[PDB]
């Protein structure tokens, strides 16, 4: 079993069950498959073969869904156009990708008309409320591709054949590849049990994590919440209504979702949701600014598409003090570039191997046995969590031994008084670099030093130990390296410099 026969499978079994919804809609399993089946019959109709790459380019639908299950169905190599790509990027990709059929929405289509309509190895451009006058030549509406009842053809689909492209590199996943990702991710959707369960992606549907999302929630028979762009500008309002029992979103989605509580009395109850918090670094210090809002235990997930899916998970974020990134997933191998100290560089190999990269004309296979260097560093404890010690391109020598900024800002933030702070190095002559600590304090919380001080002293080694302390009320936009760059306009900008 692959993909597609794994969701007709349950959707089989389950068939009168909801599969997707929107805020005033909603598909059943049942009626999702044949939506599936539709789309097959009129790629084929179309002339699209196994192998042939459509470039999918369309907000989040009940047709996105379908459109991916339909290429699964057939063999179509499906290739997601990012909706943050500018029109002069959505045709490179087109034409990089060797796609020769096009499917999107009416948003963005008509944003992407010439460059979509002038790649002219594109036999057929699908497009959703596609305008009439705009029906010609190889330009389609998207009720063509399902006017025609099922016609029951068969396909031979194998698991080592391409499924997909996720562009960045055209990373190539075969059917295997989508099997092995997905299996990574159902690990990491727990929704709690209530007392049927509707999944929420805030990525959009193109983007690789959410395919995935979706597929391993179908998969498990839960429902799949579809919001809009207008729907997530107002996401506490839009969560108060739809009340799902699981949510993915970026680091920055659910510091928004925080920030909107301050300003509105009724308050949004996330306690029985479940949130999980996805991207590359480390969600601690967010994790317990998310608990005492909503009483929510913060989960996250750590991955890439050079690795499939998700490779590392952690189902509690807030128990663990230190930063950290949870446990590598069943069949992830993990390698520490640990020689001669406990913290080195995190290595990964996953059990969803990709293929290889498109380069426009072949495939740049990959050797499955290459580790990926992350460029975090990591210490592995006892139980096989990953303490995170930040991105090695951040890390201070002092006296020749390694500081980690995200460890330093992680004590720091402990103290009521800190409302945020930023740990960077600058030059100096004869230490080589010296630890600055940028702190912005909590509004009204009267400042005062030589706590953070004294506290450090409690806390932290003493090597550790910034030798300097910049207040400010706001801290710029974060990059420790541009900071660092700017260390003599911040303190002139400075409320206070306290020197060690
Ligand atoms: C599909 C590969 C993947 C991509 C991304 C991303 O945010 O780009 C993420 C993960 C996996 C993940 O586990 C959390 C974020």
């Amino acid at each position: 079993m692959n993909t597609f026969s794994s969701f007709r499978k349950h959707a089989l079994l389950h068939s009168k069950e909801t599969a997707v919804k929107s805020i005033n809609h909603n598909i059943s399993f049942y009626n999702l498959l044949l939506l599936i089946q539709r789309i097959a019959t009129g790629l084929k109709s179309a002339n699209i073969k196994k192998g042939d790459r459509i470039s999918i380019h369309m907000g989040n639908c009940f047709e996105l869904i379908a459109t991916y299950y339909a290429c699964l169905k057939i063999g179509a190599v499906f290739v997601p156009l990012s909706l943050k790509l500018s029109a002069k990027e959505v045709k490179n990709l087109i034409q990089h990708s060797s796609s020769c059929a096009y499917i999107g929405d009416k948003k963005r289509f008509y944003e992407t008309k010439q460059e979509i309509e002038s790649c002219t190895m594109l036999e057929k451009i699908w497009v959703i409320d596609l305008k009439i006058e705009d029906k010609e030549n190889n330009t389609h509406n998207w009720e063509e591709i399902i006017s025609q009842p099922y016609d029951y053809s068969e396909d031979n689909i194998y698991t080592d054949e391409i499924a997909s492209i996720f562009y960045t590199k055209g990373i190539v996943y075969s059917q295997k590849t989508l099997i092995d990702a997905v299996n990574l991710t159902k690990v990491t959707i727990n929704p709690r049990l209530p007392k049927k369960p509707a999944i929420l992606s805030l990525v959009d549907l193109i983007s690789p994590w959410s395919i995935l999302i979706t597929f391993a929630a179908l998969q498990k028979g839960y429902s799949v919440l579809l919001l809009s762009e207008v729907d997530i500008e107002n996401i506490t309002e839009t969560l108060k209504e739809t009340q799902p029992a699981w949510i993915a979103g970026t680091p920055s989605n659910f510091h928004k979702i925080i920030k909107n509580e301050e300003n509105n009395n009724n308050s949004l109850d996330l306690s029985e949701t479940v949130c999980v918090a996805g991207g590359d670094s480390c969600a601690t210090e967010l994790s317990q600014k998310f608990f005492e809002c909503f009483g929510s235990h913060l989960q996250s997930s750590y991955g890439q598409t050079e690795l499939g899916g998700p490779v590392i998970y952690h189902h509690d974020i807030y128990a663990i003090n230190e930063p950290s990134i949870g446990w590598p997933l069943p069949g992830v191998e993990i390698k520490i570039n640990n020689t001669q100290s406990s913290n080195g560089e995190l290595l990964i190999r996953s059990p969803a191997k990709t293929i290889g990269i498109w380069n426009g004309h072949d495939i740049e296979l990959f050797p499955s046995d290459r580790w990926l260097a992350t460029g975090d560093l990591v210490r592995q404890e006892n139980n096989r969590n990953l303490i995170f010690l930040g991105r090695e391109k951040d890390q201070i020598k002092i006296e020749g031994y390694p500081v980690y900024p995200i460890e330093i800002e992680n004590t720091l933030i402990q103290h009521a008084d800190i409302a945020a702070s930023v740990v960077f190095s600058v030059p100096d002559k004869y230490a080589g670099e010296r630890i600055i600590a940028l702190i912005q304090p909590q509004k009204n919380h009267s400042l005062k030093a030589e706590t953070i001080a004294s506290y450090l002293s409690d806390n932290l080694a003493h090597y550790k130990h910034p030798s300097e302390y910049i207040f400010i009320k706001e801290i710029p936009v974060i990059s420790r390296r541009k900071l660092s760059n700017e260390y003599h306009l911040l303190k002139s900008q400075a409320e206070k410099v306290f020197t060690l």
